[PDB]
């Protein structure tokens, strides 16, 4: 366990090597930040309650992801049946219809969550509980918040007529609250991957207060900080379009990317034999890498490195592509027989969508929301991403701390 | 019979109640519109010329739709063979892949019937001898005899440089002719779920007497009206455009809604619970509730419950939803074997785009023809829902009287 | 060989007949044009190392698709499987899931390849070596040999500050290199169909001469000429998404047209039988039309009527619908057994964008780039049209020549 506290501290370690200003870092702040992601972590990770608490919810999850199964099981029929694993085998789970149409119908239900206002109810609720503690402003409380649920481009609409005034860490911590936590929408997506919805769920509450934390210590705030559809059935169809857009935006780049990705092993293999390496791929590219950052964060010595291919690939590209890779070693079909707390740090790692293309993705969601801010956006764009993966990073260690 | 007549009088009641001046409501309009439908419901439903031409003009469209069907054979292969039925059996029918390419072939042929003049040569011989029964106005005649083939927002186009100047009976009648109707596309998409053509073109065609109808009885005149693609190939390639996003669109939604009501269900399954009655279901609530006004419209009282669900269903969401319901109702594997009146009166009830989303999309697509009029739209929107609704349910009384 | 040599001039002749004026084209211009096309025909198709080169680029495009393929082997899991074809047979090719996803893959790694100034590189070299010897501007130059590798839209954008100055020559020559040529994303598309990419990527670069070639013969130079993603990852999910609009517009486009032929076919068989030709179909018009064409490019007399079925399809459509009839008569199960010259032929004379849809897409994609030179685009369209053609039939017949 000595291995995960010097972990947690060589993470806090960088974000203030890294600040703007290690002198303006409210100890307060950042103190109880960690200290609510420690103890979140060892609540529903650790203790008794805590953890029936988690099962309950992600089982409450597991039911509402298994109820918009109804809506592709209609559109697919067949395809998306028992048969087609006879027919196939391991090649009947068609990921265009078991995993693609899940965006939509979560982001149908999300919408509808919203026009209730029940969403809305629960955010006022953990994002006025930040800032009371934090001393946080509440703008980015409730972005933070938010962000559990909901894309990073989604959650400062809470507070959309208070982005454009607000101070630079303001921005910077909810650029943060996105890049370090995922979406309703693929979480459920991952999970019908195989990635265990315990491990998404924890991990997008761990990073209200985790990405609160590394925002507040790269970017302390030195400034002083301020303070519909019709009916339910169009915000039902509002969140389906939204749904379907997104839905067809991942399919067109995992088709793209991992045909990349076997493009660039096919060259690296011919490069590579140039050096006596001809079975040169880019997962041992990254998993080299990676695999110093994977064995700090309390993963084994002898899988450091495979864990590194998969940490690394969600940093060079995106968590979609990794998680893609990482979960048949979660089946009994795995080259690679992984510990479960190795599994459980990998996809706790994972968990984020902080990559360098989401910083085009901050300018274009969170930019048409303050134009004036355009600038700003893409100036803490790459210390945000850091600042996300930290978050990601963290979460990982304190997970495979109390496993 | 008498239950039917009764029928027909409680609708137009509702209508005379419900009207924004019922002093002003033109007799001779409302008369023979009333009458027109009722003869045209007696021409091709009864007497035995007008059966052929109603069997004749059915027999035409579902060529015309195994035709398309070449095209969506050539992208999607065996998926969409007969082999489809012996591997996998009543989930060999893959909805994506036989009904929605319909929608895209459908919007091409009537945008090359558009550039050749073909619908407008139609339209103007059917909505001129409206204008010269009715005394409505030459626009608001014209749009409701487009709304017989094309969509509600695709309807007006015919007549747009006359829609931001028209009065607020023309365009309450133009908005109704939209909400009592459907269009061409999606007509075959649901004659390929087993609904019977002949009930479509039938009810498509008595849309625009009804249209009028209800719109010269709620919200009749006291106002004074007034008064392309480069080529061919353009022209289908436009609307093949728009039809794959219709095609997008419509796809989404059922994959959310049947996926949201598989959500809801679960939900009154446990809040029902609490009263004793965990069998509870959407069904059952729409059914109990829509099964009076369907055992008004001539449902037998055994059949007015299950008919109620449908009927009710097509109105607190839309009619694809509710067709998607009621096609297994119309094979030998339906769960409740309904007589041949019921299965009409059905289908000429859910014939239509008569719901609450359709106000937004009316705010959208007619909007954007007159900007300066989407507050007139958004006023008038609840009654002209309301409207549309009375007149599919005359439709479906008309049906089950002469049958 | 006397039938093809005649061929060519009879394509040159049509060129100088169609001219603006005749007695302004440069004789060095279109001489070198010829010569460098009817060389580069000679060197790949005809002498040993040149036969090489061709077979080494095109076994490299074939691995490059096969590396794409693992993305779509990932989405569509066992449906696009070897399964597939013990199940359904030939069915069991879903051109969906098969060819289409290849559009987005292709067009991510061209992305690519722009941001690492791969295509500049290239093009520089190609563009710089046409205008040394045909006295061609810089601009025109360069979006002649981007056209080998890029759409027609796409390749101004190399030149894109350039265009809306440049001269009605250059605009119409820019407009010729894209009607004469196809993009690599189709390319790929057509191979994936059984399409010999021997023959598309020998098509391919004879377009940047031969596009010049009937530019500068029915338009030639009486003015004077004058003189970006934040990452690599970015730029191929701009790619993928750019691909991904391309993918859907082509499979809803031939669903549409496909099925649109086939409803033409069943009128043309009424119609017909009114003459005593019942088995008229438009297989036979534009096989009995574009036969003496066919004839005179180089196909056998009793291949010539077959051969102008999917030549004149590719006209009055497009490429892409054209290359779908033809592909069956590549393989085994093929009605009519073609020679190999023959197959050659169809192959070049197919590969191009040179069809009177084109005129709409060239208003819009190289109309943005200059929106007060739309009026000269649409006038000279018809002309670009035809200039295109020919180059694909010139291309067509010195493949014939050497074969
Ligand atoms: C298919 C998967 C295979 C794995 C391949 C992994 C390769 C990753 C390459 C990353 O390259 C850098 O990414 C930054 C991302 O933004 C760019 O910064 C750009 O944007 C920054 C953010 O604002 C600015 O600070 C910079 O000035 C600006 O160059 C930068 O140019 C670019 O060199
Ligand atoms: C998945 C299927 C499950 C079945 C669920 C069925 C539930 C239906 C709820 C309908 O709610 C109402 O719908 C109106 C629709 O427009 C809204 O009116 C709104 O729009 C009207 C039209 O202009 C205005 O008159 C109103 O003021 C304005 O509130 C209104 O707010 C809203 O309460
Ligand atoms: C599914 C496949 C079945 C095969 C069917 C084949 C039928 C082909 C019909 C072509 O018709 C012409 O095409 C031109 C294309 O542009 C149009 O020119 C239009 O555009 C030109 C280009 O600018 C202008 O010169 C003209 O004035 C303008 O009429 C023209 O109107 C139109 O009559
Ligand atoms: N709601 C969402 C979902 C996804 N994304 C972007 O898509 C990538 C893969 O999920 C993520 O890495 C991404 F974050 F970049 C997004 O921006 N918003
Ligand atoms: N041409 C069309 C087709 C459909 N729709 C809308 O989609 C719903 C289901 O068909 C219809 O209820 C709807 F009407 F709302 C539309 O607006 N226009
Ligand atoms: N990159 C591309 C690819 C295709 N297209 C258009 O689509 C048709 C069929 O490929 C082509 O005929 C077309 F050229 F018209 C295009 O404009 N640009
Ligand atoms: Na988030
Ligand atoms: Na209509
Ligand atoms: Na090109």
């Amino acid at each position: 366990l000595f291995m995960s506290c010097c972990g947690m501290a060589v993470l806090l370690g960088i974000a203030v090597l890294l600040s703007s200003n290690r002198k303006a870092i409210n100890l307060r702040t950042v103190g109880g930040a960690f200290a609510i992601q420690f103890s979140l972590g060892a609540f529903i990770l650790y203790v008794p309650w805590g953890q029936e608490l988690l099962r309950g919810f992600s089982d409450a999850v597991s039911n509402v992801i298994n109820y918009g199964n109804d809506g592709t099981s209609f559109l697919f029929g067949g395809l998306v049946s028992g048969k087609m694993f006879e027919v196939f085998g391991g090649g009947g789970f068609i990921f265009a219809f078991r995993v693609l149409p899940t965006l939509i119908f979560f982001s149908a239900l999300i919408s509808v969550l919203y026009y209730l206002g029940v969403m809305q109810w629960v955010i006022r609720i953990l994002g006025g509980g930040l800032q009371k503690a934090l001393g946080t402003s509440r703008a980015e409380s409730m972005s933070a918040a938010a962000n559990i649920f909901v894309g990073q481009t989604e959650a400062p609409l809470v507070v959309r007529p208070f982005v454009p005034k607000m101070t630079q860490s303001e921005l910077f911590a909810v650029m943060c609250g996105g890049l370090a936590s995922i979406a309703g929408g693929v979480l459920a997506g991952y999970a019908s991957m195989g990635v265990k919805i315990e491990y998404l769920v924890a991990a997008s509450f761990m990073a209200a207060p985790g990405g609160l934390l590394f925002a507040k210590l790269m970017m302390p705030e030195t400034e002083k900080p301020q303070d519909k559809p019709a009916n339910v059935i169009d915000a039902a169809a509002g969140g389906a379009s939204a749904g379907l857009q997104l839905a067809l935006n991942v399919g067109a780049m995992l088709i793209a990317f991992i045909g990349l990705i076997a493009l660039i092993n096919g060259m690296l293999g011919g490069i590579g034999g140039w050096f006596g390496m001809p079975e040169l791929k880019l997962e041992m590219l990254l998993g080299w890498l990676f695999a110093p950052l994977a064995f700090l964060i309390g993963v084994p010595w002898n899988e450091a490195t495979v864990a590194g291919e998969f940490i690394g690939l969600k940093t060079v590209a995106n968590e979609f592509v990794a998680y893609s890779q990482f979960a048949p070693y979660l089946t009994e079909a795995a080259p690679v027989v992984l510990s479960e707390k190795t599994k459980a740090i990998i996809s706790f790692a994972l968990c984020g969508f902080a990559n360098l293309s989401s910083i085009a993705i901050l300018l274009g969601g969170l930019g048409s929301l303050a134009p004036k801010r355009r600038g700003d956006i893409a100036r803490m764009g790459v210390k945000a991403v850091i600042a996300g993966t930290l978050s990601n990073l963290m979460a990982a260690t304190i997970a495979g701390f109390f496993l």
